[PDB]
This record gives structure tokens, sequence and C-alpha cells, in this order.
């Protein structure tokens, strides 16, 4: 694995700021927690039938992952402000990590998996991984969608579980391994 952040890699700032774009889909140059919990939300209530149990669940899940970010309700986030509380959030995720201390992407993995696996046992398939991904926004081809699938380590089923994706999730968001390159395909640089 890797424990160590990499935040001078101008590929994780680019990586980073290509989501802060993809987030500010309204242009402002700065996005709130407001907006990304609402984003959040709305995934799972209106497009994967989540129940309200399922809902809030998620909704911590979120607000706890993008405000370990820095972010807050009713603050504009700023791409400065923003990937620099991105470095605050690898840290604190890598020390985690580290602790073997539930991280905060994988608290949103398990409160997501359980909305987007009908089965609700933690292990989504590939319909299902495309069914997300594309309400989210985030991958917009099938293509891509196969690439995560390809990258991490399916079981035998093969479904994705929170386990496997946690540590593509480690090095694509946080350490910027190289081995976890293409999890989104050619989406999320
Ligand atoms: O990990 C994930 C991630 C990271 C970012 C991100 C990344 C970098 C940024 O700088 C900003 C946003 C953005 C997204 C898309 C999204 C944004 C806001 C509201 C709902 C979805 C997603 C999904 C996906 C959910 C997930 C979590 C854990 C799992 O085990 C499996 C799936």
């Amino acid at each position: 694995g890797k424990l160590t952040s990499d935040f001078d890699n101008p590929r994780w700032i680019g990586r980073h700021k290509h989501m802060f774009n993809f987030l500010d889909v309204n242009h402002n140059g700065k996005i709130s927690l407001d907006e990304m919990v609402y984003k959040a939300s709305d995934i799972v209530i209106n497009n994967l039938g989540a129940t309200p149990e399922q809902a809030k669940r998620h909704k911590d899940a979120v607000e706890a992952f993008f405000g370990g970010a820095g972010m807050k309700y009713g603050v504009e986030t700023d791409w400065p402000a923003y990937i620099e509380g991105w470095k605050k959030l690898a840290t604190d995720e890598l020390e985690k990590y580290a602790k073997n201390e539930p991280t905060l992407i994988r608290i949103w993995g398990d409160a997501l998996f359980d909305i987007v696996d009908k089965d609700q046992n933690g292990a989504i398939t590939l319909d299902e991984w495309k069914a997300y991904t594309k309400a989210a926004g985030i991958i917009q081809s099938s293509e891509d969608c196969e690439e995560t699938f390809r990258v991490c380590d399916i079981d035998e089923s093969g479904q994705l579980d929170v386990d496997e994706m946690t540590r593509q999730h480690l090095g694509f968001w946080y350490t910027m391994d190289p081995a976890c390159e293409k999890l989104y395909g050619g989406a999320v640089p």
C-alpha cells in the first residue's frame, strides 16, 4: 500500500481540480456543503430508491466526508480553500488508515453500497455501478464504468465491495498510487 501523502504532485492537484470543476455545475468558482449533500442525497433518494433510514445514514456520511475537507453549511468554498481543505482531509484519512480506524471514505461507501446493492450485502454489480456513477455524473460512459471493475479486485460473483473500493480510493483520492490509476476510467484524470 501507500500511507504517504503527495500533495505537491501536480496530478493530485489536477485530479481534485477536475472534481472541483465537476462539482461547480453553476460555474461560481465556489461550492458549498449544502450543494454537496443535496447532490448526494438527491441521487440515492430520487434515482436509487433509498429508504429514509438508508438516506439518513448516507447523508451523515457524505456530510462528514466533505466536512472533513473543511466545507461547511452556508459557506461557499473557493478553489484555494478547497484544495487546502482537501490536504487536511487526506491527512486525516491517512491517519485513520494507519490507526486501522474507520475512514470517512469507507463510512460513505458502506452507507452507499447498502443502497446501490439491491441485496443490501455490501457488494454491487457492474450494472449497479453504472447506475450510480451515471446518476452522479462522475462517470459518463459505460466504458469507463467497466474500467473500475478491471482495476478493482472483484470477488467471485463478481461484485465490488467497500473493502476493495476503500483500498482503491486510498490510492486514488489520497496518495496517488500508480496501481489505482483509471479507477473511474478516463472520466477522472
Ligand atoms: O468515492 C466516491 C466520490 C468522490 C467524489 C470527489 C472526489 C474528490 C473531490 O475532490 C471531490 C469529490 C465525488 C463523488 C461524486 C459525488 C459528489 C457529491 C455527492 C455525491 C457524489 C464520489 C462517489 C464515490 C462514492 C463512493 C464512496 C466510497 C466507496 O467505497 C464507493 C463509492
